[PDB]
């Protein structure tokens, strides 16, 4: 079912290498549906390449425009599994601190802020 699930390791790595080279400016990112969530629907793709200049307030946007929300739905985005500390920060300097050891940088989403 999940990302990691479906590819090994060696898989996941070998693609973050891939999107080094063909998309040098991009954050690989996996974003993936809170495994119990009720209201939300799941997203088209798994694997988004984000510009790296985008702050994480930028990329909450362009995921609610992707799942095409409205004003009073809600919507929670953790980042390698804990909450967000700050929406300011830039995706090039999240990614340094919070990629995971294959180099994607992780993402769940819920309406609840208890995931
Ligand atoms: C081919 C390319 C590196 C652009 C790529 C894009 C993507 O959305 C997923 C995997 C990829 O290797
Ligand atoms: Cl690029």
């Amino acid at each position: 079912k999940t990302f990691k699930q479906r590819r090994t390791f060696e898989q996941r790595v070998e693609d973050v290498r891939l999107i080094r080279e063909q998309h040098p400016t991009k954050i690989p990112v996996i974003i993936e549906r809170y495994k119990g969530e009720k209201q939300l629907p799941v997203l088209d793709k798994t694997k988004f390449l984000v510009p790296d200049h985008v702050n994480m307030s930028e990329l909450i946007k362009i995921i609610r425009r992707r799942l095409q929300l409205n004003a009073n739905q809600a919507f929670f985005l953790l980042v390698n599994g804990h909450s967000m500390v700050s929406v300011s920060t830039p995706i090039s300097e999240v990614y340094e601190s919070e990629k995971d050891e294959d180099g994607f940088l992780y993402m769940v989403y819920a309406s609840q802020e208890t995931f």
